[PDB]
């Protein structure tokens, strides 16, 4: 149970984003149907008043939380990866047209899942703004817990793998457009009960054999990190 609290841009806090320029759901809990249309955006898909200028290149930071700012961030038990997409406004997030820019899930070398870092990190992860056509954007930011994944949602809906969906609107103003963005997948619909990653038991089956969801990165796609960027306790 988590929600975007808003972002940063180079290390810059555009402030509180809910219902400004995040499309916030009314509460933390999460999205588990695969085919519900709450895969796109969450429970309240709408456009916000506010979407948050950056230029390519600038490091996009997400900060998420738990009940208040900079607290528990979400539960040590929500073990599971984080993706984000990206999708050109005018969709509104339908159609083939969320294209991957970041992935991280368990890191064998640290032993820790994105999420276990994600708390570390006082809720903060980083892309890199990729160099696609000047524009609005949806960036779509997906954390998973697996910590009831074992079970498909479509079989007993009382478990599932959680999705934590948060949609930002950027406005990328500067960009020489060198990666085009190109169409991608759907939300709902790349994800099915037959998906690698989506029904997976941390109690049972390593974290080392752990396959993310497809689609893979954008080969467009220029990094990102799970670090705090901003100190939100000097404000
Ligand atoms: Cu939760």
């Amino acid at each position: 149970h988590t929600l975007v609290w808003g972002v940063w841009v180079n290390g810059v806090d555009q402030g509180d984003g809910r219902n400004i320029y995040i499309r916030s759901p009314p509460n933390n809990n999460p999205v588990k149907n695969l085919t519900s249309p709450d895969m796109t955006c969450n429970v309240d898909n709408r456009v916000v008043p506010k979407s948050v200028p950056v230029n390519a290149g600038d490091t996009l930071t997400f900060e998420w939380y738990h009940n208040t700012r900079d607290d528990d961030i979400i539960a040590s038990s929500h073990h599971g990866p984080i993706a984000v997409y990206i999708a050109p406004a005018a969709s509104n997030g339908q159609g083939n047209v969320w294209v991957k820019l970041f992935e991280d899930a368990y890191n064998v070398t640290n032993s820790t899942w994105a999420v276990d870092r994600l708390i570390t990190a006082h809720g903060q992860h980083s892309v890199v703004v990729p160099h696609v056509a000047p524009g609005d954007y949806l960036f779509r930011a997906e954390i998973i817990a697996l910590h009831e994944a074992d079970s498909l949602y479509s079989q007993n809906p009382i478990r599932g793998a959680q999705f934590y969906i948060s949609c930002a609107q950027i406005t990328i103003n500067s960009s020489d457009d060198s990666t085009p963005l190109p169409a991608g997948v759907p939300f709902p619909g790349a994800y099915t009960d037959s998906t690698p990653g989506i029904q997976f038991n941390i109690y049972t089956t390593p974290a080392t054999s752990y396959v993310a969801p497809p689609p893979s990165v954008w080969s467009g796609a220029l990094g990102g990190s799970i670090a705090q960027v901003g100190d939100a306790s000097l404000e």
